[PDB]
């Protein structure tokens, strides 16, 4: 009857969402104002009911909706374009009634639609067939709820903002460009995670990689990460031969992953080696030179051109 | 079997309303003034089933019938795309059919079909199976009633009309169209859209409004009126000084931004002050420079094109 | 079982309507006349069953249907895709076998299914679950009244021609073209739909009028009507002075609308008088003109240019 | 529980049945024969256990059906797919099963079932799931069986022998594909459909009528007879003056329309003549060419194309 | 409770079923060579769970199976596919309890499934209710046959194998599949259907008969046998001349007929032959011209195809 | 999920696996070492969430996912990808997801998916809502969480490598081929195959078998096996006469297979031999080199040198 999608409680911060400090305002406006003070928004004045985020994959729109549910103070509906049902003799709205209809009661409430582009079709697709049903019953029913509940807050995260159809755009409100992460944001970026190796050279060398590595998303640095953190056990496929580089003093000779021609280095059972006796070698330069060799940039030019143009002609803010 | 949907009474005036004069009057026509005057409606004289409203969507269509809504004085049901089930198969022509016996029984009521162009088929293959025989319904149910006896009225509001059948278009009596309001019309869509704020010191700063800002509809209108408003509250955001100008008449000293080039003035914030002693300033020219600015026109020309093409095919008034 | 239809009685004469004679024959010959001198139809020749009308919207096939209902004296049951349908996702066969028997029990029985592209298709794909049981069934039940000997006549009333499957399109008969009015139908039309209003009656203004009326269907020219019926109601909406034109016969001095400056130019508004004194403005001949300024043709080629390939080397009968 | 099906059967004889005549020579072979001697099946050989007939609309096969069950001389089962159906939806097939348990307990009995197309194909559906039971059940009673079992004789039509399962096909015996006519036949088709009205007693009329014209069935060269049946008739309808050509050894004059310029012409209302004095006018060639030049010849070429395709390289008897 | 299924004794035997050596070999070894070991059974040997019998129609598996049940001398009834359900939607699986149990109570037993796939799929819909249950507890009997000594036996028999659910065929030992007969194997089957049949014992018109003939199943080579037989009774039924050939030494006076030109040849009819005079003549080539050219294969090279990939896929391990 | 996804806690060991040096590696590092020391990883190292086995057909990788599950004594879900894609026209997203939870709710299971290249397809036609879908939502669900809660396992498998998520082209994680059983390892595999029952030939020998089969699998070698059982059944079957084998030591006569005439060649048929006096010999060369007769090559050809080619290419970490 209801098959209600459940709602966690996900710790991300701001000091956690990297760069975009517009769209920060703009949420904060939005969401949090309205909660801090709420008789300020009253007689004519509304708040914004329908946010748009957008920008290429992996860039942080999920989990900048994540990072605005954890200082929600409120209720949330997570859920996908595509994932709930889709196509069975029809009826894929009644989901959608019962989706709005269940956030209206429950007064400050955040919905999210991942990726509307889904939902509309740029030849023919399901927008021939029954799909028309799922695209109008958004378009009438988003405006609605507004209309009676007054300040329900939908958040779009569409990829492909373009072919999307121009009458769900001007019904739904102002526009958020999300570009390629900036050096401020890409720098925090590489010390979120991990922290046990007592970081690398100063910060001038998170700069110069950083240029390097301009361009690439949030989840490029993210596959960046997890490759660093795989460099120590890829070390230790080369070694099978571990050295000592502590004195012996301490309880258990500190078992290091390198080489057999580097001195006092021996061999033994690698798969039963206790966690104190294990040590990881500093993060080299390397590790993002791996990540180089991965062929990076999934953001190309001449596809972009396109997020520009229709970025350009609207812009920074916009609807 | 009844599935009630609308109940109640939504507070819209007549002068709210502001393009087009005849468009209006067509509907007063057509709605409030058989009601009124029954004694005029005898032999020849026929009422006028059917009322679509078609255009570039945002301009005012729904808004338009939720006015009729109270400017009706009588019972009616708005109704979407959403015929309920087919997992029964059968009942989703028998809910058309209490639809209809529900409008008609009852003496003068309305119905309000949103987004005509959802249940239309011509090509057929996929259509056939379900959703033909909710169109064969839709023209079966308004082929008699049309003359003679009838205590019903249809209205529509379609974002493209082109699409739709060509049986239904035909059928169908009063189409209007809904053009980009002009310069008096948007004038007087800011003027109400001030409301309660302590006035605006100028009378041509709409006129620099409305003639800068071409091609928008009543929506975007209206959210650089909400931007507006929100302009100075930002600016408070930013702002820390004030300088106490303040009337003795009022309960205590209210916050309002100053500039910092100004001697005897507090630097407490926003924050640690309470709002009860907040103030806003009025309404410049500037934050609604730069409102325009941020929110650049929705409404492509592209569009319009096929738009006027079905001007030219059938036009301002029905048939 | 006994969810029957009721039958009206709306008054339409054969001589009120216009547009092809030999229709009118086809129908009275298969209708009326076996009724009439039923010794004529006694062996080889014999009246054979399912006429099909069909055409364009709005040209009054239903209006021509209901004509035959009116003076047949025909005990007739007429439905769609509304009664008779599946609703146990499965069986509607013997809704059908009950309904001709239904039929075949008092024999001036005629069975209108309005709209048969409904309850039709070609292949399906998937047509086997519902549509084809209860199509097959359809074929195989009137397969005896199609030749040889039965006291039943079967008509229909379809848009789309081409959509109707090729076995029933030869199981049927005589598929008679109703094409758009032409001058005389027309002219015809005016004066008999505008009924007992003074219409200055010269038979000059309807030449010039159906001259002038060109690409325009049945239904159409019914709404010019209600335009112009319309039309002095507006004028009263108008209608700031008025004036006693008619003498003194009556028991109250009737006031009509007319110019702002005339003599005993009464000033009071148009609601405050009396129906006993309120007497309506008589009909111009501009009214038509400004009615037809504001109401442009309807009929779209597209539809139609089927229809030209359709009436050349198929229009009667399938071929 | 038990339901029988049996109904009486008028003339219709070997003679007046055109077509193939190996498809006549076939039923003979498969009905007439095992009942007049049964000993030369008795060994090896074994009677024909089923022939499913197929081709265009029309054609007369359920006549042909008919015409068999006329002169088989034994119990004629005729029954559709979908006459036969679960009302209860727990028992289905039994009402199969208990009807060729019936075909059974009667000594030689011939089975038809019009429309096989219902039911049998299928592309992966199962007809509303519950239905493919049926379609199971149709196989393992051992019908279709090219092998052993008792002489039942069952029957078939389709228009749709692609939509007809393979394994059916495959499984179910013979067929007979059941072509357009040609000159003989059509001609045979002419001179049969008389009666008491001698028109014009020549083959070079037939002929001539099966020569211009091309591309029919059989049902619409019996509604052009009709037509030309129905000719005279409606000239009786259009009679302004009136002819007694009859001899004066009748009991009253039979009277006739005429010419204007005759000698004893008289004038009245044709409804006041009745059948014993209504001498009826003598058909001609110019009956059949209006007949023509309205009744248009009833064969589509896109049915042809998939017909063909299950036909023309194969040639006769199936696939 | 009637539970009494009809017991049979077919007269087939392993010698007059030609082609399938393996296939005759595995149901050898499942069966009858288990029938003769009461010692040497469970150890080594891993006895058969089920038999999966599979691939085009009219391959011969349900006659392979009857011709099993003829050779084991076991206690055999073949299911019934479609009942095993519920008549009063309440009992269901207490009729497989029967099957099973009584099936187990004596322990020369076969169990034969024609059309294992009647249990398709589920889609939701009907499936959910008793048809659940009953293919769960086809899983929960051949559970109980995995357990203690393999007594029965499932022989599955399908005409689509893919269709069938996984989860039976998971829980499924043997599979064999049964191709189309090759040269030998057809040849020896036209040998099989010759039998009593005068003269023709020749191994060049054997190969001959092998060698024009492609891509055909027992069934189709069953028709064209009994067209062959069929021959000389049109060749009776067309020579109206006869003449006796038979001499003194023959009893009865054996009519039979002559050539056409034929010097003193009585002509009387056909029909006036009696019983024990009769003489049919021999069978020719001239016969299998006519039938090969008349009679033809059903199903496409696609099917195969399938089951090819079936084939390549299913059938190893547990698959 | 209704008995489609096998579930058990397996008791598969190290000891049965021969010589996979590669799982032995990969599997112990992955896998196996997290088990034993959660604690050992510095900063935010956490398990490998997928591994893809990747080889040709039949060398168990259903064994060695049930041995990776033996360790933790995890539970095994198992399911085959090309059951669940042409059945129901795979829109199983909602019963997945609801898997995931139902085997989260179950602390740390394994989900082992077969055949994943039978979901790739980039073909088009409808095939592609039933195919891209799964495909999305596969390559989401392999990082459907970020680390957390699937240290949960899925291991997929393969036989074709190539094509999307297995090949060169995009994303995984950790792979690992799994090559064929060399010489010593197939031997040992015939010394674990069933076992035994009364006496065989050498190991050495079973080694030359070994030797002979090049890209020979242990599926293969099953298929030995299953021909290996059936030995004696042809031995019982191909044999007229038997020789005795009781000499002093057995109580009653018992035979082996023999040439008619030999010293003890007992005399009576092989269909007279009763239960007690049948009795298999030994398993001889002979027996073996019928078997080698009778195992025609499986394996198809030029897929084991692509996988080599892409093993040359990658195989160590995520693309
Ligand atoms: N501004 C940011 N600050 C910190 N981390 C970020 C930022 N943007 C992206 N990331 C990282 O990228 C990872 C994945 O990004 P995410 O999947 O939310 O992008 P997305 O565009 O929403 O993808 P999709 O549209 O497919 O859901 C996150 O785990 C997060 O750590
Ligand atoms: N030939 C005519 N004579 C008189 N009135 C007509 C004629 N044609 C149309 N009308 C008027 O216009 C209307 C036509 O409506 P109607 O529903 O019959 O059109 P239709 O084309 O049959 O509809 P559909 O396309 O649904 O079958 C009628 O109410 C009738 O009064
Ligand atoms: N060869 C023929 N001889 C005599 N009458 C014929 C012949 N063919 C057609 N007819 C006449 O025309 C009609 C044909 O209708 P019938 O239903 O028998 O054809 P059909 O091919 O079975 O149609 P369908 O395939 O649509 O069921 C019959 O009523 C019959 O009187
Ligand atoms: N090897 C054979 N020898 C003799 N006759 C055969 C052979 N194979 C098939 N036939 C004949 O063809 C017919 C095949 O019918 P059968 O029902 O057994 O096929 P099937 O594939 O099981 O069909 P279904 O699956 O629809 O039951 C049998 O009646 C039999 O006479």
């Amino acid at each position: 009857l209801s098959s209600a999608i459940l709602s966690e409680k996900p710790n991300v911060k701001w000091e956690d969402v990297a760069g975009l400090e517009g769209a920060k305002e703009a949420l904060k406006e939005a969401v949090i104002l309205p909660v801090k003070f709420p008789h300020l928004f009253k007689g004519n004045r509304k708040p914004t009911s329908g946010i748009l985020l957008y920008g290429p994959p992996g860039t942080g729109k999920s989990y900048l909706a994540k990072a605005v549910a954890t200082e929600a103070n409120s209720t949330f509906f997570s859920v996908s374009s595509s994932d709930l049902v889709s196509k069975w003799m029809g009826e894929s709205e009644k989901l959608v009634k019962q989706l709005f209809a269940m956030a209206r009661e429950n007064k400050p409430s955040i919905i999210f639609i991942d990726q509307v582009d889904a939902l509309t079709g740029t030849r023919g697709e399901g927008e021939s067939e029954a799909s028309r049903r799922i695209k109008t019953e958004l378009l009438v029913q988003m405006n609605g709820v507004g209309n009676d509940s007054q300040g329900v807050l939908v958040l779009g995260a569409t990829n492909i903002p373009w072919q999307l159809d121009s009458a769900i755009r001007r019904r739904f409100e102002r526009r958020i460009y999300i570009p390629l992460p900036d050096l401020a944001a890409r720098t925090t970026m590489f010390e979120i995670n991990v922290g046990d190796t007592p970081c690398v050279l100063t910060k001038e060398d998170y700069r110069t990689l950083g240029a390097m590595t301009e361009g690439y998303s949030g989840s490029d640095i993210a596959v960046v990460v997890k490759d660093a953190l795989m460099q120590p056990i890829r070390k230790i496929q080369s070694a099978t031969h571990f050295k000592d580089v502590s004195t012996e003093d301490d309880e258990t000779r500190k078992l290091t992953p390198c080489s057999p021609g580097d001195d006092g280095a021996i061999e033994m059972s690698w798969t039963d080696i206790e966690a104190d006796e294990l040590k990881e070698p500093d993060l080299t330069i390397k590790d993002f030179l791996k990540a180089i060799k991965s062929t990076r940039p999934t953001v190309n030019e001449d596809d972009l051109l396109k997020q520009e143009q229709f970025t350009r002609d609207f812009g920074q803010e916009g609807n």
